[PDB]
């Protein structure tokens, strides 16, 4: 039996332009087929995304962040995990923000 999560390896904020999206790595916990669930969430208001990636096997993935048409703030967190026995894991581990910019 495995704790799996997430660790993400991007630590620091994201300085991005509008129309921007972006790139945050990192090396998730768990090891074997995981259904590794992520929520961008906007510190704006409630715009929250969510993406759902199952059976990662990688424990180093970089993970590819949504296009953001409007300068504002993000922060990718982590929402739940899922073990090949098709266990959800609460997910409390490090996460990134997205501060995205209008030029």
């Amino acid at each position: 039996r495995v704790k799996p999560s997430a660790s993400l390896k991007l630590h620091h904020d994201l300085k991005l332009c509008l129309g921007d999206h972006s790139s945050v790595p990192v090396a998730l916990k768990g090891q074997g087929p995981f259904t590794l669930t992520y929520d961008i969430i906007e510190t704006f208001s409630s715009k929250r995304k969510t993406f759902e990636i199952k059976e990662i096997k990688t424990n180093e993935y970089v993970i590819k962040t949504p296009v953001f048409t409007t300068g504002g703030d993000y922060i990718l967190s982590l929402v739940s995990i899922k073990d090949s026995t098709g266990c959800v894991v609460g997910l409390s581990q490090p996460d990134a923000k997205i501060q995205v910019r209008r030029d």
